[PDB]
């Protein structure tokens, strides 16, 4: 036999649609990738070189003096119970997005990933990994 787990709920794959009226009303459309079957959302350049660049990226060379000030907040001590709040200072963790060749997020429901862009203001994503290796790719 070759099943998984039937649902009947709200979701990507599964439906399409949002949660009640809030801030965001809309739908964003992010790539899928059933990272179970390869391994995750790192093999993905068929139609995002036209979004590589959509603003004025190009200057960005004071984005990198701003990696020491990462942990300016104080999420790195309320770790064991840290309130994750990615809407209201969302726009806070400037990580090395220079360094980033991932640019998708993980939701855990099933078994599926999504890839594509970062939100602007709304509430359908979750998870987040821009860490990449950007040059060196040792066992650390």
């Amino acid at each position: 036999m070759r099943g998984s787990h039937h649902h009947h709920h709200h979701g990507s794959n599964a439906k399409f649609g949002l949660w009640v009226d809030g801030n965001c009303e809309d739908i964003p459309h992010v790539n899928e990738f059933p990272a179970i079957d390869l391994f995750e959302c790192n093999k993905l350049v068929f139609e995002l070189s036209a979004s590589d660049q959509p603003k004025q990226y190009e200057q960005h060379l004071t984005d990198y003096e701003k990696i020491k000030e990462g942990f300016k907040n104080k999420n790195a001590s309320m770790i064991k119970s840290a309130f994750l709040p990615t809407g209201a200072f969302k726009a806070d963790r400037y990580k090395s997005h220079g360094k980033g060749y991932n640019w998708g997020n993980y939701n855990t429901e099933t078994q599926k990933c999504e890839i594509f862009n970062v939100k602007p203001t709304c509430l359908i994503n979750n998870s987040s990994y821009i860490a990449t290796t950007a040059l060196s790719h040792p066992i650390e």
